[PDB]
C-alpha cells in the first residue's frame, strides 16, 4: 500500500526525460531506468496506509488542491548522489517549484495527525534510475554536463493523481487509488 500523490507529466515532459535516457543508455554503465508512465513527480510520499485512512488523505487533497492555484513551472537540471565523482542514484530536478513546495509541506503537516512522518525540507526530484556498476567514468560526467542544462519542458499543475506502489516477488505493482481531474471526463478522444 505504498500510496503516493504525483503530478501528471504531459508528453511534453514524459517524452523529454526519455529523450535524455535514450542518449545515455546502459552500454558501459549499468542503470535500471524507470517506466515511462512512472516518471510522475512525487509531490508527497505517504507509504503504508490503511483502507480506512486511504479516504482521509483524499479529503485533505480535496481541500489543499482547492486552496492552491495552478502555477506554471519548468523541468530542467539533473542532480546525482551522493556526489558526481561517485554517482549511485540518478535523479532530475524541477525549476522554481515554490508552489509545489509549500503544498507538499501542507499536505504532510496534516498527515502528521493521521500518523505520518513530517518532511521539514521538501525537494522536488524524480529518480531516473540507480547505478549498479560502470566501467567508463568519463561518459558519466561528459553526460552529466550535457544533460545538466538540457531543457525538458514546462507545464501547469492543475489536477492531481494518486498512485500506489507494491513490490512483489513477481515484480513491482502499480495501481491508482485517487484521481482528481478538474476538467470534465472525456476531454479529448484518443
Amino acid at each position: 500500500m505504498r500510496a503516493f500523490i504525483a503530478i501528471d507529466v504531459s508528453e511534453s515532459v514524459r517524452d523529454a526525460l526519455v529523450r535524455a535516457q535514450d542518449y545515455i543508455g546502459s552500454k558501459e554503465a549499468k542503470i535500471k531506468f524507470v517506466e515511462r508512465e512512472n516518471f510522475h513527480i512525487t509531490l508527497k510520499f505517504l507509504g503504508e496506509i490503511t483502507e480506512e485512512q486511504a479516504e482521509e488523505i483524499k479529503k485533505i487533497l480535496e481541500k489543499i488542491a482547492k486552496k492552491y492555484k495552478k502555477h506554471e513551472v519548468n523541468v530542467r537540471g539533473i542532480g546525482v548522489f551522493p556526489n558526481p565523482n561517485y554517482v549511485r542514484v540518478i535523479w532530475a530536478g524541477v525549476e522554481n517549484d515554490e508552489i509545489i513546495k509549500k503544498i507538499a509541506k501542507e499536505i504532510d503537516d496534516e498527515l502528521a495527525k493521521l500518523g505520518f512522518k513530517k518532511e521539514g525540507n521538501f525537494v522536488a526530484h524524480i529518480t531516473l534510475g540507480r547505478v549498479k556498476f560502470v566501467k567508463d567514468k568519463l561518459g558519466l560526467a561528459m553526460k552529466l554536463k550535457e544533460l545538466a542544462n538540457e531543457d525538458f519542458g514546462s507545464f501547469i499543475v492543475e489536477a492531481i493523481e494518486l498512485k500506489k506502489s507494491t513490490l512483489t516477488p513477481k515484480g513491482p505493482i502499480y495501481e491508482t487509488l485517487a484521481r482528481f481531474e478538474l476538467s470534465e471526463h472525456h476531454h479529448h478522444h484518443h
